[PDB]
C-alpha cells in the first residue's frame, strides 16, 4: 500500500509518501524507515531511485516514510529559505509521525539519507535516541560552506550577504541562512555520538561528494557498532544511475539491514 500524508513542520504543511507493507496484520507492527531526500532533490530523488529503494524496504516488511523538505518538491516554504537545521526539525518530525502510527513499532525507527540527507540523518541521529539505525547514501559529512562559495562570483557573495537570493544553479535561488548554517554541526564532528548501526554506501567515482569524507566518517565510527558497515560501489557515481549501481546498493541495504534482525516475517506466521 502507498498512500500520500501530509503534517505540518516550523508552521507549514510537508507532504509525503507512505508506504505500508500489505502483509501486515491488524495488530502487527512493523519496524519503520524515514527517507530524507538531497539538496535540491525530492522524495521521489533522481531516476526515481528513493521510490526503488522505498519499494524495497517495504517489500522487506518495513512502513517507510518518504517526504520532501519544506522548500522542496510539493512541501510549503521557497526553497531559498532552507536551512540544514530546518530539515534537522523536519526529518524529526517525520520520526514523530511514525512513532504515532499504530502499525509501526515505535521501538524499531531507523533513518535513511542522500547526499545532504545523509549530513541530516547523521545530524539527527547525534541526537535522537529514538533513531535505532542510520543508513548513509553518498553522505555529505564534511564541511560544506566554503566549497559552497567557492562556486559563486565575489559579487554574488556580496549579494547573498545582503539578504539576497542568488542563483546555485539550474533555476534553484538560495539565501545566507543556508551557507551560514549548512557547517554548524560538521557530521564528522558528532559521528561518535552515534552508537546504533550505521551503513555508509558511497560510489567510488562520486564527483559531487569526495569518498574521502565517507572513508574519515568509517574511520571514526567502525569500532563503536560493530555492524557498522562501509561499502564502496566501485564506479558508483553520486547518485547511482547505471541500474547496476541502484542494484547493488538496494541489495546491500537489504542484506545489511537483515543482519539486524528487524523483521521476523517467519514470527509474523
Ligand atoms: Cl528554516
Amino acid at each position: 500500500m502507498i498512500k500520500p500524508v501530509t503534517f505540518m513542520s516550523e508552521g507549514e504543511q510537508i507532504i509525503g509518501v507512505l508506504h505500508v507493507p500489505d502483509d501486515l496484520r491488524g495488530d502487527k507492527r512493523a519496524p519503520a524507515i524515514a527517507m530524507f531526500h538531497g539538496f535540491t532533490g525530492n522524495k521521489s530523488e533522481a531516476h526515481r531511485l528513493f521510490v526503488h529503494v522505498a519499494r524495497s524496504l517495504c517489500n522487506d516488511g518495513f512502513v517507510v516514510l518518504r517526504f520532501d523538505f519544506r522548500g522542496s518538491g510539493d512541501s510549503d516554504g521557497e526553497f531559498e529559505d532552507m536551512t540544514v537545521p530546518g530539515e534537522v526539525c523536519d526529518a524529526s518530525r517525520s520520526i514523530d509521525f511514525l512513532s504515532e502510527l499504530n502499525f509501526v513499532d515505535s521501538e524499531r525507527i531507523g533513518v535513511l539519507g542522500l547526499s545532504m540527507g545523509g549530513r541530516v540523518a547523521a545530524i539527527l541521529a547525534s541526537k535522537d535516541r529514538r533513531i535505532k539505525f542510520v543508513i548513509l547514501y553518498s553522505a555529505a559529512l564534511t564541511p560544506l560552506r566554503r566549497k559552497f562559495l567557492e562556486g559563486l562570483e565575489k559579487e554574488s557573495i556580496r549579494r547573498l550577504e545582503m539578504g539576497e537570493a542568488v542563483h546555485v544553479g539550474n533555476g534553484w535561488y538560495l539565501k545566507k541562512g543556508f551557507f551560514e548554517t549548512v557547517d554548524s554541526i560538521v557530521p564528522l564532528d558528532v559521528l561518535d555520538r552515534i552508537r546504533v548501526p550505521v551503513l555508509i554506501i558511497h560510489g567510488d567515482s562520486d564527483s559531487v561528494i569526495p569518498l574521502d569524507g565517507a572513508l574519515k566518517g568509517y574511520e571514526i565510527i567502525r569500532d563503536l557498532n560493530d555492524k557498522n558497515e562501509l561499502y564502496i560501489v566501485r564506479g558508483g557515481d553520486h547518485v547511482f544511475t547505471r541500474r547496476e549501481h541502484t542494484i547493488e546498493v538496494i541489495e546491500r541495504t537489504l542484506d545489511w539491514l537483515r543482519s539486524l534482525n528487524l523483521v521476523d516475517k517467519l514470527a509474523a506466521a
